[PDB]
């Protein structure tokens, strides 16, 4: 049976998300902003100007939110990087957790990182793993707010298939 234990681990570059697709979140926004936009599909689809923003316009859902993305490869996850809204923009996020899986049924939690609305983006040294799912969560006890937007949601690694 496995265990967490050092590493050394090069700075894996990032990954094509093409074939990727999330495949079930807590909340998106599908109309507030815009109407191709707020998506929880914005997380991972090569555009800055997109990005996922937590459902706020006639409703909202309380925390957590997560979103899980399936890649459609095994990969050994090395970091994860997340373009936060910024720009001034009220996005009180302060912290996110990591978890992912081979299977989608089985999780190992992968760090959990402070998170700073800046402009540049946020470099997350998770636990590496060899991984199929990445869930991205937003837990219910960091100070966390029902508003919540991330422009991608990136992955640094190598592909392990
Ligand atoms: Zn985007």
């Amino acid at each position: 049976d496995t265990y967490t234990g050092f590493c050394i681990i090069k700075e894996g570059t990032k990954i094509s998300k093409s074939g990727w697709e999330v495949l079930s979140f807590t909340t998106q926004e599908a109309s507030g902003e815009g109407a191709g936009n707020g998506l929880a599909k914005c997380l991972i689809d090569g555009d800055t100007e997109t990005f996922w923003h937590a459902k706020w316009q006639g409703g909202s859902d309380p925390l957590p939110y997560d979103i899980v993305i399936d890649m459609k490869q095994n990969i050994q996850i090395a970091q994860v990087e997340l373009l936060p809204r910024g720009r001034g923009s009220n996005n009180p996020i302060k912290v996110v957790e990591f978890a992912a899986s081979e299977d989608n049924v089985n999780w190992t939690p992968i760090g959990r990182f402070g998170f700073t609305n800046q402009d540049a983006a946020l470099e997350y040294y998770v636990k590496s793993i060899k991984a199929r799912y990445i869930r991205l969560t937003i837990p219910d006890d960091g100070g966390n707010s029902t508003v919540a937007a991330i422009r991608e949601l990136d992955v640094k690694g190598t592909i392990i298939n």
